């Protein structure tokens, strides 16, 4: 009964609202087929009355439909399927399936003229051809971003990355002329609570058909079963958190419909398609992207892996550079200090310096305090080769590896804390209507809420960029050693 605020939303139990959205009806059926629960607009949408302790009959339901359910309640496993049926009126897409061992059928009423194999085909085509057409992994998702716009209609889409820390970023957008930019926008991990985020990577689209809907509640409440909620984590017609919902309206959208980007375990970013009026997406164009998200999320992961190659093979390639001047000029100060292929070049940072016997070379800037004090931290740890941190002298970040004991023989990078890369103003945009919950449901009260996070934290090293100093490290102890 709890209410849910700003202090609870974090641990809202999202997956069991036990209330659909108004756009369909969901009826709930146990092992044996038996039902268990339903939308109360079962009867207002579908002809029939579903009633708790019946099971389903042909065409109260129709036959096909029964035909579907009884393959599923006799398979083993998540069944996932979807029939296309009349039942009175109307024709619709009953798509149903089984989590936990619960069985839900959901009906969304088709108005489509149209073949749905086909419709599936077509979409899936056009929306994947964007997959083959760039190298650059983020060309890709600024055409998607433009493509999924032309093929929906969608007022407003974006594409969101999401950082380490599980922060978004708006990294490209295709809007309606009217509407403000939310380019470059940062947002934090809270903006997104652990069990939305879990859902976004179990199910590659959600879809809220209309945000300001009055729910539509599934009787009875609980599983007479387990005497616990219904878990419609799969389920498409699941209802919407008010939080979300009054953020959602604080912006002055209405629809929304997500693609999702998954890779690894992660939620990589999704694509997020905003409407200002009510919109819906048919069954069979959702599969398009459903589909396509998978394909999406394959080529993202290779694309990235391909950018982390890149930076590999440069990186050797300037270690090779230097192993060359090193032995020649027989000076490392002068080789490491390169304008170029310097060690400042080797890996992204605001600064570097280089320090073997008694001499220290700050490269773009004064950072000899700072390697003095970093250096005594690691005087409780002598075992240390390798030190980094984004917390934290004047610079948050430090990346320090040991080439050389006994002269100190030490690399450091350093970095600046994190800024805000793009940022907005000029004019004073709009006026939000703000609810009851407050400002923090707002992007702008969302950016302070991300500020207030990363500020006294520099932007963290890479997977890739503590690979390339631990070959570097190698590289000069063989140099130190060997001549
Ligand atoms: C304390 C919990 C929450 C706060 C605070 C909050 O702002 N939202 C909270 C819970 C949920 N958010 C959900 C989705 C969601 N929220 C955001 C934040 C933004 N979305 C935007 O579009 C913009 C700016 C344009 C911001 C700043 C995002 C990005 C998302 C993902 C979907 C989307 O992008 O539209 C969410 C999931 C709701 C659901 O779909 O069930 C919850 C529970």
């Amino acid at each position: 009964i709890t209410p849910v605020t700003l202090a609870n939303c974090e641990d809202e139990p999202i997956h069991v609202p036990g209330a659909i959205q108004p756009h369909g009806a969901l009826v709930t059926l146990r092992a044996d087929g038996m039902v268990l629960a339903a939308s109360e607009n079962i009867q207002a949408l579908l002809g029939f009355v579903a009633s708790p302790g019946s099971y389903l009959t042909q065409e109260q339901v129709g036959p096909e439909v029964l035909r579907m359910l009884e393959e599923g309640l006799t398979g083993n496993g998540p069944w996932s399927n979807s029939v296309e049926t009349r039942i009175g009126e109307h024709l619709f897409d009953v798509i149903g399936h089984s989590y936990k061992e619960v069985f839900y059928l959901e009906f969304e009423i088709r108005t489509a003229d149209t073949l749905s194999i086909t419709s599936f085909t077509l979409n899936a085509q056009r929306i994947i051809a964007q997959v083959q057409l760039h190298n650059d992994t983020a060309s890709l998702l600024s055409n998607v971003t433009d493509e999924l716009r032309r093929m929906t209609g969608y007022d407003r889409v974006m594409a969101y990355r999401f950082r380490h820390d599980d922060s978004g970023e708006v990294v490209a957008e295709s809007r309606r002329e009217d509407l403000e930019s939310y380019l470059g926008q940062r947002y934090p991990a809270s903006d997104i609570p652990a069990q939305a985020r879990r859902l976004y990577i179990q199910n590659p689209i959600r879809l809220i058909a209309d945000v300001a809907y009055t729910p539509m509640r599934v009787f009875p409440a609980l599983n007479p079963e387990t005497n616990e909620s219904f878990d419609l984590s799969y389920s498409v017609l699941r209802s919407v958190s008010p939080i979300h919902c009054e953020y959602l309206t604080n912006m002055g959208v209405r629809a929304s419909m997500s693609i999702s980007i998954v890779v690894g375990g992660k939620l990589w970013g999704l694509f997020s398609c905003h409407h200002m009026s009510p919109k819906l997406i048919p069954y069979p164009v959702r599969m398009s992207f459903q589909i396509f998200s998978q394909v999406c999320s394959a080529i993202v992961e290779r694309l990235e892996q391909g950018r982390i190659a890149e930076l590999l093979r440069v990186s050797t390639e300037r270690r090779l550079a230097l192993a060359r001047r090193a032995r020649d000029a027989d000076d490392l100060f002068g080789a490491l200090a390169h304008p170029d292929d310097g060690i400042a070049a080797l890996i992204p940072c605001d600064g570097a310096l280089v320090m073997l016997g008694g001499r220290t070379l700050s490269i773009r800037g004064d950072f000899e305090r700072q390697a003095g004090n970093v250096l005594q931290r690691l005087q409780r740890d002598p075992e240390r080769d390798i030190y980094h941190t984004d917390n934290w002298g004047d610079c948050c970040g430090v990346l320090a590896i040991r080439f050389h004991r006994q002269e100190s023989g030490w690399i450091f990078w350093f970095r600046h804390e994190e800024v805000h890369r793009i940022r907005w103003g000029g004019k004073p945009e709009k006026l939000l209507t703000i609810g009851p919950s407050g400002p923090r449901l707002t992007p702008r009260g969302s950016f302070e809420a991300w500020e207030e996070v990363v500020r006294g934290h520099s932007t963290p090293w890479s997977e890739t960029d503590l690979a390339i100093a631990e070959k570097l490290r190698l590289d000069l102890m063989e140099l130190c050693l060997n001549h």
